């Protein structure tokens, strides 16, 4: 069963989604629309054979060559397609990335229309199928770690890399740092806790990256680093550490979860791509008991074509077969509208947390 | 020639007996006087110091006794700053070693901030995580530009629940202060020394969720925090967090403290002592120092001397400590650890335990 799909945005990430769609069979790319030709033609070259290309949106969709659609143009152009896609006479289903909305007013607006949009969009926020991050979720959630108490995610990463029209180095095409790139973790808490936020607390600064980089004589205005503490109803707890100036580390993620029973924690490398060539590891779980003293540590091995599709650790080929199933009316989304949401309302919670110094409530 | 220190042990518990096997490993270092109000302790701790020393049971006495050069008070905290007093109103100007933390209330702290100024001998508060091997090295990089401009200090304890105590004393935040105090006065210290600037704002959120819930202390249960997350604001805008679970015993490092800047990002951890972890697994402390550039970590184990890390529960810190103490006393260095240092660490807890409290951000002067 073949699906045909369309992308609109044909940058870095749309060439993941494409060798990532390479590896699912009945995966075929007809459609990608992209304002930018020398973009297409990049994506172009990594699809590997002939698709129909178009500069605008509106007229990839009216073209009658898509079963489903693909999103990864800049955060504050999603809900702006997503509307063309709501309106469209043809109701496709939508893989929008991450971020899905940039602002509270385009998370109020897009809460209404998607409510009312009777095809599937699912929010890509992947790093839930991370092979080492699912034995933590399914060891928190199948009771291993006994009642769950506390989440923490430290990401410890390189600068934004240059985009398109560098459109990721403003908070006002971003969403902020805490929306673009934590809107992942934020989702994972909701995820792995089960529960919702009531209160969020960030400390944060923009203090040393693209100090260098000016537009008009301005500087990203965007965060670098920060801590961030969550609360949730059933009183779990939650905190996030972000740097963009720890790319020595060896290790770009570690999540550990403490419940009154065990704790467990990840480490997950930094992907290949951006390394020292041959210093190759896999990512590490290691389960701790309480009771009796004995921690238990495994490599956790990913497919090698998955890998290296994708700088994800193999995550965005599971969002794929996911997508796929929801496509074919066979599965669930599992990332919703509702969830991408509540994750930017808590990155922009986070934002206005380092902005006034006080704690923030959610609803 | 070792120069022979008398000194005067005041509370003769746990941590009494690691400041006498500290001691014994430190030529010139003669305990003369141990107070106690419990006998049972008295026992336990001479047995501990294997020679004859004077006993009281209230310090008062040895205080007066003419006995000692040096003091040590390794009581339960509330009890600090009354022991203090008598110390500073004594016309014998002795040096203190006063166990952290150095008080357990605001109005104590106020009080002892006025008394400490006047009194002309060393007084050092005990917070000996510092001289931790690993650590120093963290401090020395930091300290020494090797990681650039530093701006985030990440610690992490992972631990078990507080031990039974002499009289219960740790059972409830009226004695100990509360947990932010009483276990985390260290890490608050830790991160003015390391990032060399005082705290503007902490906020915290922490509860009681899993430790002591099966004792009764007259019908009451313990009212300490067994889990937080905290984050510390600076004048010069670093930040620092400090993530605490009391009930994370099975983590193999027991603490990990990582120090990221603009040049580089180092990162320690200290094994679990080995008289509360499984016989035969022994592993040192690491450090990991990581660039940003070029790409290259590099790793290594930081031993300590085996009598040093035998003597006490933390990776040796406790024998430096007594080192420094010793300077101090013979006028040959400064305290390290001073009042200030007491006050601030306790001040940023009760900042921290009113945070949890209160849901709301903290200031601090
Ligand atoms: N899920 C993840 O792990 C992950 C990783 C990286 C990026 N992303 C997301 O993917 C999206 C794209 O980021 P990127 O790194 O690929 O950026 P990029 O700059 O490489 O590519 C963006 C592309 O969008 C095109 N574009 C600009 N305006 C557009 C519009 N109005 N309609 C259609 N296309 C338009 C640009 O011409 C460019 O080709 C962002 O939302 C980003 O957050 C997600
Ligand atoms: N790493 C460290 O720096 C570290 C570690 C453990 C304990 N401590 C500190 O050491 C102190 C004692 O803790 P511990 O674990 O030894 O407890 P413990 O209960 O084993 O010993 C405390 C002793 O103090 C005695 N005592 C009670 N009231 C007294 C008083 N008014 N005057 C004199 N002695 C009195 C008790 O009888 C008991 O023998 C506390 O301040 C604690 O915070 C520090």
């Amino acid at each position: 069963r073949t699906i045909r799909y369309g992308l609109i945005g044909a940058g870095h990430m749309a060439r993941e989604h494409v060798r990532n769609l390479a590896l699912i069979p009945g995966s075929l790319i007809t459609a990608v629309s992209d304002p930018q030709p020398s973009s297409l033609e990049e994506t172009v070259a990594e699809i590997g054979y002939e698709v129909t290309t178009f500069p605008d949106h509106r007229e990839l969709l009216v073209s009658g060559l898509v079963d489903a659609l693909v999103i990864a143009s800049p955060n504050d152009t999603h809900l702006d397609i997503l509307k063309d896609i709501f309106s469209n006479q043809m109701k496709l289903p939508v893989l929008v990335e991450k971020p899905v909305c940039t602002t509270a007013a385009q998370a109020d607006e897009l809460e209404s229309l998607a409510a009312g949009y009777s095809a599937p969009v699912w929010v890509a926020m992947e790093y839930r199928y991370m092979p080492p991050v699912q034995e933590l979720i399914q060891a928190a959630h199948g009771g291993k770690l006994g009642n769950v108490f506390m989440l923490s995610i430290v990401e410890h990463r390189f600068p934004f890399l240059h985009k398109v029209d560098a459109w990721n180095r403003f908070n006002e095409r971003t969403g902020g740092t805490l929306v673009e790139k934590c809107c992942h973790f934020f989702d994972l808490m909701r995820l792995i806790l089960q529960d919702e936020p009531t209160r969020i607390y960030a400390s944060g600064g923009h203090d040393v990256n693209h100090m260098d980089e000016l537009y008009e004589g301005r500087v990203s205005d965007m965060i670098d680093n920060a801590y961030v503490v969550v609360d949730f109803k059933s009183g779990r707890r939650a905190m996030l550490e972000l740097s963009m100036f720890a790319e020595g580390s060896k290790f770009q993620e570690r999540i550990s979860i403490v419940g009154d029973a065990a704790k467990i924690e990840c480490l997950i490398p930094v992907a290949a791509s951006h390394w020292i060539e041959g210093d190759e590891s896999e990512a590490v779980v290691e389960f701790s008991p309480r009771s009796p003293l004995g921690p238990e540590t495994h490599e956790v091995p990913v497919d090698e074509a998955v890998l290296a599709a994708g700088a994800h650790h193999g995550s965005t080929y599971y969002e794929h077969l996911g997508y796929r199933k929801a496509i074919l009316g066979e599965g669930p989304v599992e990332v919703t509208v509702a969830d991408g949401l509540q994750s930017v309302r808590m990155g922009l919670a986070a934002e206005r947390s380092i902005i006034e110094g006080r704690p923030v409530e959610l609803l």
